[PDB]
This record gives C-alpha cells, sequence and structure tokens, in this order.
C-alpha cells in the first residue's frame, strides 16, 4: 500500500502554507476569469440558489440549529471558507490566488458562523431574497459562500438560499445546501443544542482548531491542475487547445444574427423587482418552469424523434431570437449565421472521482463554440418562419456541431494563458474606464458586442438525495407525518447574475423540475422581448413533443 493510485501530483501539492494556518494557491484558468469579473464587473456571474423545503421543524428549531450545522458542514468541505480577494506586501491589490485561513478560536469560529449562517427577517418571502442577492455582490468582496435560512416567510415555504462566488462554484452549491440540510437533522447537533445555554457554548463544547495539514487535501483545485494531472498534455495537445481557441476566435467574428441591446444604457428602467437602497432592482431572471411529469414527457418526446431536449431549445432560442429581434452583424442583406456561445461541465472526459471529496473540481466550465451556416438557419421556402421539420433539422445541426466541438479535453489546455490575458486586460481596461470617469452602466456595456449571439447553457438532471431524516441523505419519497425529523426539498430556484450586456439563457433540471429562464440587466435589454423568446420557446415544444 506504499504505491497509491491514480494520478495526483499537482493536486497533492497545489494549496501551500503561506503563514500560520493559512494555505494559498494560485487561480488558474476559467477561474481567475471569473475572480476578475466578480471584482472588476461588479459580481459578474455569482449565484443565488433557493432550496424550498418541505419539513416538520418549526423554524425555531432550524434558526436555534442553523450556525452549528454550517459548522460542523465546514469540517469536512473547508471550501465554504475560501478567499479570492487580498493583498501583496506592496499593499497593492491581489486577485491572483485563493486562500484559505484555518479557525484556530471558538471567538473566531463564532464571527465566521454568525457572517456565514444568517438568518432572514421575519416576513420575507424565498423569491424576494433571490431576487435581492442576485441583485448585488457579495460583500465583503472576496467571501465564497453565505447560506441564508428563510424561515419566516409571510406566505410560502421555508427556504435555505445559497449565495456564492462562482470562482470555485457553480455545480457544487447543490451538495453545499445537500450537506446542511442533512445536519441540520442529525441527531447529535439536536442533543447539542438540548444540552446548551447558548449557540457558543455548544460551539464550546465541540470545537477543534483547525489543522491545514489535513484540510490541504480537503480544498478544491482547478481544473487545469486536474486536468494537467489526468491528460498530461503533450505539445500536440497543447496545439489543439490552442485550435479550439481560433475556432471559438473566428465563430467570434462570423456574422451573427443575436439579439440587440440598447446602444447607451436605460437611465429610467421600467423592467424591475422592486427597489433596495433607493436604486432599482433590474438584475431579471426571467423563469419558465415545466414540471416533473410533462418534463419526463417532453424528454421522451424528442427523444423517440431523434432529437433531445436540450438541442431543439437551442434551435428554439436561436429561432425566436432570428424572428423576434431580425438582428445580425451582417454589414448587408446577407443572411448571418449563428455564433454559439455555451459552457460543458468538465464531467464530459472526467470521472465522477473528480467532483467528490479529495482536491476536488468544485468549479467545472469548460468554454464552448459552434456556428450554424445561414443556410442551416434559415429556409429556402419560409425565410426566417421555419417549420418544425427545419427546426429538428437545426437542432440536429447544433447537436452535432457542440458534439463536434467538444469532443476533446484539450480545450482545457487553452485556458490558463487566456484566462491570464484576459484577466490582466480587464484589470487594464477597468482603470481606463476609472481615468475616463466613464459611468459605472456605460462601462458594464461599452465592451459588450451590438448583438449578443445565442447564449444557452443546459445541465440535465443528475440525481442528488433530496430527503433528510437522522438517519442521513436518501432518494427515498417525501414521507407523509412520519413520527421522525424530516427535511426535504423538491424544487429549487436559481438567480443568475450578468452584469455586463449580455442575455444568458440556462435549461437545468433539479428534483425532475425543468427550468428554462434567462438572466440580463433590464438597463441593457428589453425585457419584452426576452419574455416573448422564451414564451415561443416553450410553446414550440410544447407543440413539437404533441405532434
Amino acid at each position: 500500500g506504499l504505491v497509491p493510485r491514480g494520478s495526483h501530483m499537482l493536486g497533492d501539492q497545489v494549496w501551500k502554507e503561506v503563514s500560520s494556518n493559512t494555505l494559498r494557491r494560485p487561480l488558474i484558468g476559467v477561474e481567475k476569469m471569473i475572480n476578475y469579473a466578480e471584482y472588476y464587473q461588479n459580481g459578474n456571474f455569482q449565484l443565488t440558489i433557493a432550496l424550498s423545503l418541505d419539513t416538520n421543524l418549526s423554524a425555531d428549531k432550524m434558526q436555534e440549529r442553523l450556525g452549528l450545522a454550517l459548522w460542523t458542514v465546514r469540517g469536512y468541505l473547508p471550501e465554504l471558507g475560501t478567499w479570492t480577494v487580498g493583498s501583496s506586501q506592496d499593499s497593492t491589490l491581489d486577485l491572483d490566488h485563493v486562500t484559505f485561513k484555518a479557525i484556530q478560536t471558538v471567538e473566531e469560529a463564532q464571527e465566521w458562523i454568525e457572517d456565514t449562517a444568517i438568518l432572514v427577517d421575519e416576513g420575507t418571502t424565498v423569491s424576494e431574497m433571490v431576487d435581492l442577492l442576485s441583485n448585488k455582490r457579495i460583500e465583503p468582496v472576496g467571501k465564497q459562500f453565505r447560506a441564508y435560512l428563510v424561515s419566516q416567510p409571510r406566505h410560502g415555504k421555508p427556504a435555505l438560499v445559497m449565495n456564492a462566488s462562482h470562482t470555485l462554484n457553480g455545480h457544487r452549491m447543490l451538495f453545499q445546501g445537500s450537506a446542511i440540510l442533512q445536519a441540520l437533522v442529525d441527531a447529535r447537533l439536536t442533543a447539542l443544542v438540548a444540552s446548551s445555554n447558548s449557540s457558543r457554548e455548544a460551539l464550546e463544547a465541540v470545537f477543534v482548531p483547525e489543522d491545514i495539514s489535513r484540510l490541504a487535501r480537503k480544498l478544491p483545485q482547478s481544473l487545469n491542475t486536474a486536468y494537467a494531472d489526468k491528460f498530461r498534455p503533450d505539445e500536440a495537445d497543447v496545439e489543439a487547445g490552442f485550435a479550439k481557441l481560433g475556432e471559438r476566435i473566428l465563430n467570434s467574428t462570423q456574422p451573427t444574427l443575436g439579439i440587440p441591446r440598447f446602444s447607451t444604457p436605460s437611465q429610467n428602467p421600467q423592467y424591475t423587482l422592486g427597489s433596495a437602497n433607493g436604486q432599482p432592482l433590474t438584475m431579471l431572471n426571467l423563469r419558465r418552469q415545466i414540471g416533473v411529469t410533462e418534463h419526463r414527457m417532453l424528454h421522451r418526446a424528442f427523444k423517440k424523434r431523434g432529437s433531445s431536449l436540450p438541442s431543439f431549445t437551442y434551435a428554439c432560442i436561436v429561432n425566436s431570437i432570428d424572428r423576434r429581434c431580425k438582428a445580425s452583424t451582417s454589414e448587408a442583406d446577407e443572411a448571418p449565421g449563428a455564433n454559439l456561445v455555451y459552457s460543458a461541465h468538465a464531467s464530459r472526459w472526467f470521472p465522477a472521482e473528480t467532483f467528490m471529496s479529495r482536491s476536488p473540481v468544485n468549479m467545472a466550465i469548460v468554454p464552448g463554440s459552434g456556428y450554424v451556416a445561414p443556410e442551416e438557419l434559415r429556409s429556402k421556402q419560409r425565410g426566417r418562419d421555419l417549420n418544425e421539420s427545419e427546426l429538428f433539422a437545426l437542432a440536429k445541426t447544433i447537436r452535432a456541431k457542440q458534439e463536434q466541438y467538444l469532443e476533446s479535453p484539450h480545450i482545457i489546455s487553452y485556458t490558463a494563458q487566456v484566462g491570464d490575458d484576459i484577466a490582466a486586460a480587464m484589470a487594464e481596461t477597468a482603470n481606463k474606464q476609472r481615468q475616463a470617469g466613464t459611468d459605472p452602466y456605460v462601462a458594464l456595456s461599452e465592451n459588450s458586442p451590438a448583438i449578443c449571439p445565442p447564449t444557452l447553457t443546459s445541465q440535465g438532471e443528475v440525481p442528488i438525495k433530496n430527503l433528510y431524516t437522522p438517519e442521513g441523505a436518501s432518494f427515498d419519497p417525501k414521507p407523509k407525518q412520519p413520527e421522525y425529523e424530516y427535511i426535504y426539498f423538491g424544487e429549487g430556484l436559481l438567480g443568475g447574475r450578468t452584469t455586463d450586456a449580455s442575455v444568458c439563457f440556462a435549461l437545468w433540471s433539479l428534483a425532475g423540475i425543468l427550468t428554462l429562464q434567462a438572466h440580463f440587466d433590464s438597463r441593457f435589454f428589453d425585457a419584452q422581448v426576452i419574455d416573448t423568446i422564451l414564451d415561443d420557446v416553450v410553446l414550440q415544444l410544447r407543440r413539437s413533443a404533441a405532434s
């Protein structure tokens, strides 16, 4: 047992001790680009997810357990305590690293708990909390994760609402939320609360100073180092990555249809979620939800027709954008194509063990690209007004182009250098905009293209245990008035944040419920048009599944 199995050389060493009880590693790849965008673009990409709860726990029980449950989860998920904004010794800002401070005292632990396990004030609903959190950046900048318990809403079910930086997160939020819900019904925690006269006294009974020597192996690594450890890219693989970059750059310059942004940001936006702090809530998440039964039937119907739910949804988005906006980067009368902007998850090439406990990859985005030719998205008979057969053909074309682009993991090879260059250029652009006195919303839009190309990322259903009892997590169905404590989630809500002048569509599923949503700032795009596109897509999905 002296020769460990597997390939883990880089991942075993990325986190280094930089000071007492403090680990640090450099950010590499997409995670570095995200960290810079969150700092310089007001929290761009940050995530809010609400898990709506059925439970027989009172609000008071959930409130008195939340902080200790979070503390317990932190013990095996130190990723919750990472930080991405620091300074060098010359005092200059440092966005290039992630750090982890191992907590040594009860006082320090209690401070982290109170900053991270928030009890939401009476009345506020779950939907209101997702609106609020998605409409601002996480503070203080550098904080990676915060949990909000909505246990006293004036109507509706309670929820666990998580707000996270995207730098080291994504899919992982569901696993983090699941761990918190499981901890909330652990009998040992219930007994601890029952045996203690304050939450700090409960913490004192269990607290152990955190140990960097053993926690390093549980902290997340960049996808880039996991990629190097698994694939050991050689010169030809590196050059293959550059070829995928060149294809993506080319696709971004070819004539494309898309959604036109406003030439200048609206000073009086009418489409808001209310106001907070005297300013309107213009970050919108326009959602279309499809329930368990209909989702199952749609997924089957498209498969039976030789198609797929995600590829047909993409075809409908492309075609609706074309018909509703009639906007393209073609400087002539020529019909445009469509530049496809989308992400893939690294699980397409990496096994499940890459995303577990040992040096996990917690942000597994791999950028995709593709380009639909004008002849593939217009009909010689109908022009833009594609019939059902022509939409199925467009879906097939999209699916084939994505499968071709995503065949190889070596896309990842280009992202370290591109990440460095994009990050450096971001900081330089921000500096130039500050020197120019540019208005912040002008700064967030002036470098965005005039035409936003069709941007859809799809995530298929991944089974997650969503029932929690004192025996642990399980896939069993929601119980009907059991004798034992339980928490169950059958529905989630996503609030995405897109602060630059783009429109991002997301198709995803949780507990069998499918959501198609668009997130964007209504200061840059007409929300009526986006709502019309979403309605068009859902109507066509329903029509073509019934055909």
